[PDB]
């Protein structure tokens, strides 16, 4: 039910995340 | 249930933790 | 219950987390 | 049992992360 | 559990991230 | 194991945060 759906929002915020984090990789080279 | 309700204010945080990683990626970048 | 209030604390860590990163981005671009 | 020690192998870490990030605080003044 | 395994996996990143935020900390102050 | 998996995933998250932490402070202090 309601944690379903917040178990997905946490899935979308931690690919967020990732990408941020390539991002922040990308820029350390 | 507060367990769900626990799992979206860490959502929540996580974007902010991928909005600043972005935003210290770019001040690092220029 | 349990777990609840641990994750809860997990968020507000990574919150207090983004807004040191925010700080740092900006001591950096100048 | 195995979880309620978990939980509290967390509790440590959290414990921790926050110390490390007042010194970070500190760092940036 | 299996989510106790979890949390195991998670302290031990915490830790390390809160190492990395005190050698970052340090990189800084000197 | 609904769960278990998230939180896994976010230690992972957080060891790759750490890294890149290390890897922003050696660059910071020289």
């Amino acid at each position: 039910g309601e944690l379903a759906q917040a178990l997905k929002e946490l899935a979308k915020a931690l690919k967020e995340l990732a990408w941020a984090l390539k991002e922040l990789a990308q820029a350390l080279k």
